[PDB]
Order: C-alpha cells, then structure tokens, then sequence
C-alpha cells in the first residue's frame, strides 16, 4: 500500500475482500483483491494459471504485506445485478445476447483451462461502459446461494463438472431476459419444487434412475407438466427459448457445452467473424458488433 490508494469496499467473501483502487502513478482505477490469510498456502487460480481472455478480469500486480497478499486487477464499475437495477431490470434484448455470448466465451475458456465456477451468479459478472462482460476472480477453482444450483447436485450428485456452470448460464440468461431470478428457492426442498413447476416433475422417461433415488421419493412432488419457456420469458424468441431449454437440462451430461452454445442459431445475427477472434480480442472490435443504448 505505497503505490495504490485503497478506496471503497466493492464486496466480501469468506476467502477474500475486494476494494476499488487507484494508482498513484497512472491515476487509473484498479481492483484490489485482499486475500484473507503462521504460514498460508495460496491457491489463487489467477496466480497458478494466467487466464488471458478478453472476458476474464486481467491481473496486473501482486502486493505483499506481513498481514496480507493483494492481487491488483483491472476495474469494472458495475456488476450484472447493479446494471439490471440501474435500467429498472429491463435490459435491451440485443445487449442480453451480447452479454450472453461474452459470458459463454469466458466460461468456455475456463473449461478449456480446467477451471470451474463454484458459485456463478450476477454479482460475479461485471460490466464496463463499452458493454463488456467479464468473469470476476471470485469463486474460480481448479477441477480437484442456492438459486443457480442444478437439480442433479441437489438430489445427490458426486459429479462436480463444467456442466454445473451450464445450469447457472441458463438461470442468468432468464434473469437477464426477464429481470427476475428463475428459481429463487430458500431450501433444497423448495428449490426442487420451483424447478419442477417450470421444467416438469422427472419421470423414468425424462430422467432415468429418479424413482430409484431415495431423497427424491421422500419429497412427494406433484406430477408437474412442463410449461413452455417462451411463455415465461415473452421478450425471448423461438431460438432464445430453445437455447434456454438445451441449457436447463436435469442431467449435466445432456446440458449443451459452452462451445456449442455459441454455435446455436440464437447468435446468427452476430455473424461468422466473432467465431474467428482470438481469446484476447474484445467482441466490440468488430464494426458489426455494438452495444445498444438502454
Ligand atoms: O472490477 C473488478 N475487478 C475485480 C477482480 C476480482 C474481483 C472483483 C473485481 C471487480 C469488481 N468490480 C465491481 C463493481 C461493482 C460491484 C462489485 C465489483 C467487483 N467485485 O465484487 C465482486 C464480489 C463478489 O463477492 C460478488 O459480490
């Protein structure tokens, strides 16, 4: 803390606290991730890797104090929840699509790099004035809030894979398209009920093995019939609802990949030039791609 000026608190966690910062040299704003610590083993994914992608926050410096380790990142002034709330929870549809493509890029890179999001949610997704969406370095973990949790995990799943993150993508896509959470459950039991009311109660046909699950049988769920997603999110189009469907699959193994999610017809309007961009270049670089005023 000799070259930076620590400003207001942006957020907190059990493992770290984040502060808005400024350089005394360049005057540029930064994010100071204060890692909360005789000896402390540091496992930071931003330190044990180099997640160099246009949709992941970029690490700039490391500071050692006798009491802490501060990771200096690039700064974004609003998180997805703050952005939603600022435009009264009504995001321009073209932007929802740009935000979604961006989120799928960052995640498809993490997955490629064997990185998982243990807690994907709007507050961990950040947005700048150019319309860029990036994954904050918070809750990222090597492969070794109940709202965004998949049904299989809730019903006892030993598989902690990239597929978990895909259910969260579906949840956030809906939250962006409608301005409200898809399944805001308070208990494991209520969350499952909230899910089955939208997707339908699983049958041996839609989810093989369910009736053999001890915890599922004990909850006595009414046989709910699936409600058309397009009816729940009218601002969405046929392709938007189809991508949502393919994302919100009961079983992780059937959930579309982040790579394939990007090749879906919902994104056709964006063009072929966005698929050829290297990891490090912004999607906005293209004349064809631009943020719409809210
Ligand atoms: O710009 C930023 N670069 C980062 C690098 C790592 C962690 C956070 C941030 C960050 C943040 N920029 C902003 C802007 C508005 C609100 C929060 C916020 C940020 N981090 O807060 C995330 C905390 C997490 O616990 C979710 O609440």
């Amino acid at each position: 803390m000799e070259t930076y000026i620590k400003l207001d608190k942006l957020g907190e966690g059990t493992y770290a606290t984040v502060y808005k910062g400024k350089s005394k040299l360049t005057d540029n704003l930064v994010a100071l991730k204060e890692i909360r610590l005789p000896c402390t083993a540091i496992r930071e994914v931003s330190l044990l890797k180099d997640l160099k992608h246009a949709n992941i926050v970029t690490l700039h410096d490391i500071i050692h104090t006798e009491k802490s380790l501060t990771l200096v990142f690039e700064y974004l002034d609003k998180d997805l929840k703050q952005y939603l709330d600022d435009c009264g929870n009504i995001i321009n549809m073209h932007n929802v699509k740009l935000f979604l493509f961006q989120l799928l890029r960052g995640l498809a890179y993490c997955h490629r790099q064997k990185v998982l999001h243990r807690d994907l949610k709007p507050q961990n997704l950040l947005i700048n004035e150019r319309g860029e969406l990036k994954l904050a370095d918070f809750g990222l973990a090597r492969a070794k809030t109940l709202w965004y949790r998949p049904p299989d995990i809730l019903l006892g799943s030993t598989d902690y894979s990239t597929q978990i993150d895909m259910w969260g993508v579906g949840c956030i896509f809906y939250e962006m398209a409608t301005g409200r959470p898809l399944f805001p459950g308070s208990t494991v039991e209520e969350q499952l009920h909230f899910i089955f009311r939208i997707l339908g109660t699983p049958t041996e046909e839609t989810w093989p093995g369910i009736l053999s699950n001890e915890e599922f049988k004990t909850y006595n769920y009414p046989k709910y019939r699936a409600e058309a997603l397009l009816s729940h999110a009218p601002r969405l189009d046929s392709d938007g609802a189809d991508l949502l469907t393919k994302l919100l699959q009961f079983e992780g193994r059937n959930r579309i990949s982040a790579e394939d999610a990007m090749k879906h017809p919902f994104f056709l309007s964006l063009g072929e030039r966005i698929h050829k961009l290297p990891d490090t270049t912004s999607i906005f670089a293209l004349k064809e791609i631009q943020l719409q005023k809210e």
